[PDB]
């Protein structure tokens, strides 16, 4: 029976360009949201997002390679290198075949799709870049990282909108446990802060339009919430079979013990009031880990700051946790980071792991006036110290009603 | 130990709008390639593709729902309904939670991305459709089908370019065998015959430009080949745990016994001359099925009709099959159908299954003058009768060097 642990972490987020700088900012309640300046937002209903500040890949991706990739792939590669370096793993001819990748994105290369389509509109197909396809498609982060590191093992890329990060991490674990690999770099990357991304989610009436106070816009469970805040970045974890990790003296952050999935089978862009799908994903994760809901100390919620989405998840938590519901801590880090879409579940699994390490839980900031009739502890405003927390649970849900939950265990 | 069988099939292809009509055409050596007429190809180097003829969804997708989906999602839904209906499965409140979907696409909703981007360019973000996101993203076929059928089990969508079909089918099987589901509808759908699709792959110098003879363009292993031919369509399989299938008296087409994966770790859009990645995927699939290469009767190749790609796979087959290499039959149905990208591995797994049922193998048409120095039997020109074939193997490789192989067993 093969156990899977986490031995490396990598991350770029709106609140930090490393894992520790991001975590420090989150525990401190800092918002990473700001006004967009890279495109003219005059005509846009939403004019702000969680942007990666001063992204730097100079020493990581060559000048020749950079021009062949959309920003999301650049972010994914940088975060992936961080994780691989953090793991201390040394790739060999003997090892190569047993190390792979499971990395996705919800929307992929919007910036370069826009660039190529603009070129086509202005000057015909002759103006499309030879790199159009490999520079925009979802599986290109996995492609570059395997080439960069000489990884010959399984490589997949799950694209399930906001559920991607969790699905990719979960299936990388399954792949290891099944015996198809001993190591997998897994996660997600996204850079959807573009005219189509902002304009597209805006057309769906899904984004907050609180332009006059961007840092207060993302407010999960707060009565004045008005939609999600788009965030960019990437999160990557090196997952590794347990005995393999011990034998090389790897540093072990936590163990991945449960992975649950479900489908709402309700509506393409909204959950059912019941939160029944969210509940089933959590229950499935608990059963997979062989534990009871009461053993979870902290839930890093999907909690995007939408009127209906936040309510459905609160109902699902009440359902699964029953009597214990008020004793579990639940928080949405998207209150600070915004919604990283395909990378959300990746960066959030990292938060769920660090909460175990530090026995500290980041707050849901901006929760001034919570919805009435709910007794859950959403950790409003300020980080919380926890005591003997052994398990954390990370939820990530996506358009199409696809749900995923992961459970991490301390040590 | 949970075995997985195939109990339902669904398909739209350039040679037929049903599973049996497509198969009949393939065994007959008919090409499904024709000149494009839905957009002006004057400026395009490639002016032909494998198009779905007279696609009809009138009785399957409502008028209200049709306008919310790119053509690839429409194709995926129709094919998925065909498979679900073919399976005879009845969904119940008791069952719902154990039935899911693993369906992807390589590029997704190009037609609607182009439409929305054109609108944005012409009239600003206000002209973007509220449906932009849910109408184009890869996981939307799985989303619609789960809603349509009331499926509450696991839903994922793997987007690994041309490897998608095989990865999705393979991981749906893993999900069932793991115990997370008893049934999964799996496959892929694609409609990349658009200005960005044709112009994009054309910019990469990846497509055949034999405009004067479209039906002869796709010619895997032939000395005059000059790139792949884009094809549209969808393939779906209902996979089901064995005992569950028997208990309901399901019709069983074949059993899925092996799934192998690998990464080339060589180049973003080309395989290594060695074909080492392709070889490792096949070897991994053989090991997973617990069989030897000599037991495979037929390989449905990735064989896209590119100079370097076709050569690498022939080398990989020689490597894995050794002495037996000339005894195994290898064919590329893309010689007739064109390359269905994210749906290629799905429709091709269907062909690999029907070959077992009918003990007949479709030809690699157009193979007039094969590359020198290779003794493989590529089944040129004409279908072949086989005798006691018990296993078939389907290869599907993708940009980013991601490889996948599936092995089907008769009965
Ligand atoms: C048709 C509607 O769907 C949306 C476009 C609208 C108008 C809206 C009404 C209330 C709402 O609260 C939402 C804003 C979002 C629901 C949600 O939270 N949807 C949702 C989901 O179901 C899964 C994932 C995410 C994610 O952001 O990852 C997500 O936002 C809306 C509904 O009328
Ligand atoms: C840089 C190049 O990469 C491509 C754009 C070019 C110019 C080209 C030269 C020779 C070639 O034969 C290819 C045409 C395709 C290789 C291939 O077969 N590539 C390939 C692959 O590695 C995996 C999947 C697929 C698929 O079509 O699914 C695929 O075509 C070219 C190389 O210089």
């Amino acid at each position: 029976k093969r156990r899977v642990v986490v031995t490396g972490l990598g991350m770029l987020s709106p609140v930090g360009n490393t894992v520790e700088s991001t975590w420090k900012a989150l525990l401190a309640g800092q918002s990473g949201i700001s006004l967009i300046d890279h495109f003219d937002t005059s005509a846009y209903a939403t004019k702000f997002a969680g942007l990666v500040k001063d992204f730097n890949c100079e020493d990581i991706i060559s000048r020749k390679e950079q021009r062949k990739m959309d920003a999301f792939i650049q972010y994914g590669i940088v975060a992936g290198v961080q994780a691989m370096q953090d793991s201390g793993l040394e790739i060999t001819e003997e090892n190569a075949t047993r190390i792979g990748a499971a990395i996705g994105s919800g929307i992929g290369g919007l910036g370069l799709i826009e660039e190529n389509h603009t070129s086509l509109m202005n000057g015909g197909p002759r103006k499309i870049s030879p790199f159009f396809v490999p520079s925009t498609i979802v599986n290109m982060v996995a492609g570059h990282l395997t080439i960069m590191y000489g990884l010959r093992g399984p490589s997949i890329s799950i694209a399930t909108a906001a559920t991607s990060g969790v699905h990719n991490i979960g299936h990388a674990a399954r792949i290891i446990a099944y015996g198809d690999a001993d190591v997998m770099v897994a996660g997600g990357a996204e850079k959807a802060s573009t005219p189509l991304g902002v304009g597209g989610f805006g057309a769906a009436r899904a984004l907050s339009t609180r332009n006059d106070n961007p840092q207060a816009a993302s407010r999960p469970w707060d009565k004045e919430r008005d939609g999600f805040v788009l965030g960019d970045g990437a999160g990557m974890l090196v997952l590794e079979e347990y005995e393999h990790a011990k034998k090389r003296g790897a540093k072990i952050y936590a163990e991945l013990v449960g992975f649950g999935m479900s489908s709402d089978a309700y509506h393409m862009t909204s959950p059912p009031e019941n939160g029944a799908g969210a509940a089933l994903a959590m229950a499935n994760a608990l059963r997979d880990a062989g534990i009871e809901a009461s053993q979870i100390g902290y839930v890093n919620a999907h909690g995007t700051s939408t009127p209906a989405g936040d309510k459905a998840e609160a109902q699902a938590v009440k359902t699964i946790f029953g009597e214990a519901a008020s004793r579990v801590l639940v928080s949405s880090t998207k209150s600070m980071t915004g919604h990283l879409l395909g990378a959300a579940g990746a960066v959030e699994s990292i938060y769920s792991i660090l909460a175990l390490r530090d026995q500290a839980v980041p707050p849901t900031i901006n929760l001034d006036n919570p919805d009435e009739g709910c007794d859950l502890d959403f950790v409003p405003h300020e980080a919380r110290q926890v005591s003997g927390m052994e398990y954390t649970l990370c939820n990530s849900f996506g358009f199409g009603g696809t749900n995923g939950s992961l459970i991490f265990k301390k040590i």
